[PDB]
């Protein structure tokens, strides 16, 4: 909106430069924080690796994932990474918050009105394919992430993976 | 360390003033963010309501709580409050991180080297007594919180509560 200055644009150009350069380690998105916000590193991944749906699809996507079986819920801050396996429960909504409680260890409150985008990330993570759904906030960071689980043989669960790909493809 | 200025001290005094004043709603600590950091509102609660142990007690306290049975783990950010019921699993440590994984839905990684204090909070929460253990970071915020559970009758679980009080009293 506001006019840009030569230095500001230059600062931007250099920022993107560091972004691309930092991606050198092709296979953690947050770690690649040499420069800017996670959503900026996501927009720089190979085409198809980061497919976003509009925030208004929040309820449809959540309902969809509730049928995926046991997934892995992950919330991360600079002090902790909490990983909780479980089925996604039904949620009720009031004043911008999506209150989730059901027969699952995954419970609490999601500030749904803070969601700016929902990005399906399908990329190599340290040698292996990783599939997850990132609910992004207005600041370009992940509010939380839902990961597709792996089986005994360490491979992405077939049935769940198919549903992820199916949903993700629809937004591509 | 560095010398204070009249305005800076005044700013501080006014800050504490807002803190105390905001506490008007005697029974959420974070909500009381009219002015400063959570640890500052904690240090303002009635004597005994917030008892802190030194960060070096991290392992002893975690081991202690692992014997408390099913507790409630809570991590909160501006976008989400994740509440996970479960037993605390054993953890291993490497490079400042406490990696917790076991027979429990509570799993992941805690940045143990970021812990500055562990505060036992025993206070009225909206009419009723609430007991929890806050692992604080250097910035005066809670990294995560472990809450004592309630039973069918909605009262704090007797056996668990006793262990909490016992441990907390020892630091008072």
């Amino acid at each position: 909106a506001y006019p840009m200055s030569i230095a500001a644009q230059k600062n931007d150009d250099d920022r993107q430069a560091r972004a691309l350069a930092a991606l050198a380690e092709k296979p953690e998105a947050i770690a690649a924080k040499a420069e800017v916000a996670p959503a900026e590193i996501l927009a720089i991944l190979p085409q198809g690796a980061a497919v976003s749906a509009p925030a208004d699809r929040f309820d449809a996507i959540w309902n969809e994932m509730r049928g995926w079986g046991e997934i892995l819920m992950i919330v991360q801050t600079g002090d902790i990474v909490l990983e909780v396996p479980g089925h996604l429960p039904e949620g009720t909504e009031s004043h911008g918050w999506f209150n989730i409680h059901g027969d699952s260890p995954i419970g609490g409150h999601i500030k749904k009105d803070n969601c700016a985008a929902i990005t399906f990330v399908d990329r190599g993570f340290h040698g292996r394919r990783s599939c997850s759904v990132w609910f992004m906030n207005a600041a370009g960071g992940a509010m939380f992430k839902i990961f597709v689980r792996r089986d005994e043989n360490k491979e992405l669960l077939a049935g769940q993976l198919a549903k992820f790909e199916e949903l993700r493809d629809g937004f591509r």
